[PDB]
């Protein structure tokens, strides 16, 4: 069945966001220390 | 504006998400231990 697939898909999908949350965290960090 | 709330929204839907793989993957953790 499909549904470790689709829990992979989905985990893959959130684990992209927070590498985009993080790149937005430094990017402000720079901006305060900087 | 509120491009930061939508943030905070998101990202706390994405950490929810991450929560219940994380339950998920300790079920299995007792289906392989015990
Ligand atoms: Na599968
Ligand atoms: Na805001």
């Amino acid at each position: 069945s499909v549904s470790e697939i689709q829990l992979m898909h989905n985990l893959g999908k959130h684990l992209n966001s927070m590498e985009r949350v993080e790149w937005l965290r430094k990017k402000l960090q720079d901006v305060h220390n900087f």
